[PDB]
């Protein structure tokens, strides 16, 4: 099964939340014309992460402009709210603080729509030498350890795991691939690995961590690296990627 390259696009008011420098695009701040961009030069899905209803909006547009796979985040409470975005056009939704305290969410989103709709994404740190759950975007400590969370999350019928490591998060210093090895056999679902990404060389080690996919959003919005570069990087070091 290839390996995924996944770009993140970080969404504010259904806009980019620029600095984005895209002379050779239009509008660095339409979603849709990034998306359809990225699409277009080798990108496998994307992510549009609200990181604060023009949300719905913008999976309309999107869902009808963009013919590759897509996963709406950020903020989404409950069923309701997935299910509209879902119905809409979202490929998949992601969820974390709201599946840690009600993780039913994950089932009925998983029932109703699919396994393969519902991204749980998992956020953990380093606390004296365990892998601890976080919500609130990195603010509280569940006390949950990533370890039973993972295989909460596979026995509720989540279809993908995106694991970011928040310590890593826009460092560009590599994935926190410690942490990767430590979730793969613990799982069997597909592994997105998220935060950290700084050059092709970090994309390799996620993948042979375990990673399934690998998310990046700094050195896509920076334009730090070519799509299509690394793809042909990744494949002449022995990785199974799509061209
Ligand atoms: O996804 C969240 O809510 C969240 C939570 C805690 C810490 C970061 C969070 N999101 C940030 C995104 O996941 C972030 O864009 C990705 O991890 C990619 O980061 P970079 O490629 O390092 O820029």
């Amino acid at each position: 099964l290839a390996k995924r390259i996944i770009a993140c696009l970080d969404v504010k008011d259904g806009r980019v939340v620029k600095g984005t420098n895209f002379e050779n695009l239009r509008d660095s701040g339409d979603p849709v014309e990034l998306g359809k961009f990225y699409s277009e030069i080798g990108i496998d899905e994307l992510v549009f992460l609200d990181i604060t209803k023009t949300m719905l909006e913008l999976v309309e547009k999107v869902a009808e402009q963009i013919d590759i796979p897509f996963t709406v985040g950020g903020g989404i409470h409950d069923f309701e709210t997935a299910s509209e975005l879902i119905l809409r056009g979202a490929d998949k939704v992601s969820i974390n603080t709201a599946a840690v305290e009600n993780p039913s969410l994950i089932t009925q989103i998983a029932q109703t729509f699919g396994s393969q709709a519902v991204v749980v994404a998992i956020v953990a740190k380093r606390v004296d030498g365990e892998f601890m759950v976080f919500t609130y975007s990195g603010k509280k400590n569940t006390g949950i350890l990533l370890r039973d969370w993972v295989v909460e999350v596979e026995k509720r019928g989540a279809g993908e795991i995106l694991l970011t490591s928040i310590d890593r998060v826009g460092t560009k210093s590599g994935y926190d691939t410690e942490m990767i090895r430590f979730v793969r056999p613990l799982t069997t679902l597909p592994i997105i690995a998220s935060g950290g990404a700084g050059k092709m060389e970090h994309f390799l080690e996620a993948f042979l961590a375990g990673a399934d996919a690998a998310l990046a959003a700094s050195v896509f919005h920076f334009r730090e690296i070519d799509v299509r570069e690394l793809k042909e990087y990744l494949k002449k070091h022995g990785v199974n990627v799509r061209l």
